[PDB]
């Protein structure tokens, strides 16, 4: 009856089967702690060495997901209680895509309920393209085409984003306009940008929208040679933030083992903050339009 | 081990929670009989008075499905043995469906495993539309959205299943195509009128069985439906039965009671293998004349 959520912080390798064992273990641990909704990071299925490597691994993800859906069903039936999963993966191009000549993976966030049913597939909207030098995420990753609909989770109304989305505030604002009480930003940040902006961005989106903000992150040095030079290290620091900007819960920084970060959301205090500072009633829609 | 299947025959009312209690009772009886896969009819969740009644009742069905998935987990865990469930229901329009003006319900056949996982939602492909000047007028697709896919074969505990729904049975190409994709078993969850039921129900089942050399499961609503039970007369032919690849009726409903009943048969897969080897209808087709499906 308490709005308890959790983050499964980990350090995904390029071995999808290894990564799945960690996810199942974290879900089992979360069920023991009576977590109602468990949030995993971006690219939980795998991190890759390069876009060509990513394309090959993406073909293994459909089997990752199906085994994950069945693990969820088995674990909740064994535990006798439900848990919902939010998890970021790489989706391979469909057969429509193949025929259209699109090879591009899709950065997708799955919302999966306790019966292993996928309720949402949010595809990341914002990609990092720079054209001075030049680096184009969109050469290998297909941008999404929709603002996701709000999900009615066991702990409240969720608006779901992925990683780089966090830097574009109009997306978060729009999700509040559609009724979100909670936002998530499953992510993998570099050490540099992680240290500079990870916590600032989370808190900013929290107070901008007066929402709980879930910040599930990859943490540590990724083994992108575990499916058989290139190095990949994620800032981590997974955390849960309240509508006032307070950090409710953050990762133990003194171990790089996978860990569960838990917080109970005080929805009533959120109602009071939203009532006392009614930012959405105060917008200048005669100036900016209506979204 | 023994390829034991079951049909759950019932008479759905307009009261979803009442119908769910019947469904769970039959699941429990089927676990006690060591049924591996239990087939329910079309519209097991409810029968309605009209299309607007159906549109309102369909909004309750998601809760019906979630509570069924939970009862399956509970009953199998309590029984210590697994069972799979094939059940026809109505699905309300999706969020995007309404965002395009489609308020129509969907005739969907769910396959749900021993862990509550939904492995397939098949949306009925064939609808009864008719517009004869001076009657009969009937446009099922005014109130019901057709599906867009031939379903994939399901690998069940008792063999490869191709799932269809009711009016689908009248279109032999669908059954032939399902055999093409690997089906050993076809199912046609149905609610038939008394007139067409007596004329064609058994004939249609046996025909599709020998056309494709498959086991054919015929789960049916039976009786007069209480379509005012959530607060027009609807009577279903019933006669649920299970048919073998030779057209033999293996097992048939007792017609002397409208009470929910379980109909059971053990499928002789080895005999099917021999029939399909010894009359290889699918090697004998004239694909030079008909193409390939």
């Amino acid at each position: 009856n308490v709005a308890r959520i959790g983050i499964g912080q980990l350090c995904s390798s390029s071995n999808l089967k290894q990564n799945l064992e960690v996810v199942k273990s974290l879900i089992k641990k979360a069920l023991d702690q009576d977590v109602k909704v468990l949030f995993f990071p971006e690219a939980t299925d795998y991190l890759s060495r390069n876009a060509e490597h990513s394309k090959k691994l993406a073909s293994q993800t459909p089997e990752f997901i199906s085994e994950l859906q069945s693990a969820i069903c088995q674990l909740t039936k064994a535990a006798g209680k439900p848990i919902d999963i939010s998890i970021g993966i790489h989706m391979p191009p469909s057969e429509v895509n193949t025929k259209n000549g699109d090879s591009r993976v899709k950065n997708v966030l799955l919302y999966i309920n306790s019966n292993g049913e996928i309720l949402q597939k949010y595809q990341k909207l914002h990609l990092f393209d720079v054209d001075v030098p030049i680096l184009k995420e969109s050469n290998s990753v297909q941008p999404g085409s929709e603002i996701p609909s709000i999900i009615n989770t066991p702990v409240g109304k969720l608006g779901s984003c992925i990683c780089y989305d966090i830097r574009f505030p109009e997306l978060s604002l729009k999700l509040r306009s559609k009724g979100a009480q909670i936002l998530c930003f499953p992510s993998a940040f570099t050490m540099k940008t992680g240290e500079a902006h990870w916590e600032l961005l989370g808190r900013a989106r929290a107070i901008d929208t007066q929402s709980f903000v879930v910040m599930p992150a990859q943490q540590g040095e990724h083994d992108v040679y575990a499916d058989e030079a290139v190095k990949r290290i994620s800032w981590g620091h997974s955390m849960i933030i309240d509508p006032w900007g307070r950090i409710l819960s953050a990762a133990d920084l003194t171990t790089h083992d996978p860990q569960l970060i838990i917080a109970d959301l005080d929805i009533e205090a959120q109602d009071k903050i939203r009532r006392d500072m009614p930012l959405w009633a105060q917008r200048r829609r005669d100036i900016f339009g209506d979204f």
